[PDB]
């Protein structure tokens, strides 16, 4: 049929402020998430357990533990 499911949608259960003491080098620091920030990720995570998403036009590695797997609502 038609293959889809391009990227996932998760929310930052907590306010992640990696800006304070970002990584060293050989890449790029993580993204700062806020309580209730619907960020879009892509593909699996890395050895460290970080996902590849972007929030606010900024790509970077996000925490795969702070995020929350949304559910299917219905009325």
């Amino acid at each position: 049929g038609s293959s889809g499911s391009s990227g996932k949608i998760m929310i930052a259960a907590l306010d992640y402020d990696p800006g304070d003491g970002q990584m060293g080098g050989q890449g790029k620091g993580r993204l700062a998430l806020r309580a209730g920030d619907v960020v879009m990720v892509y593909g699996p995570m890395d050895d460290q357990g970080f996902y590849y998403g972007e929030l606010g036009g900024h790509r970077g590695l996000v925490p795969a533990h702070l995020l929350d797997h949304m559910s299917l609502h219905g009325h």
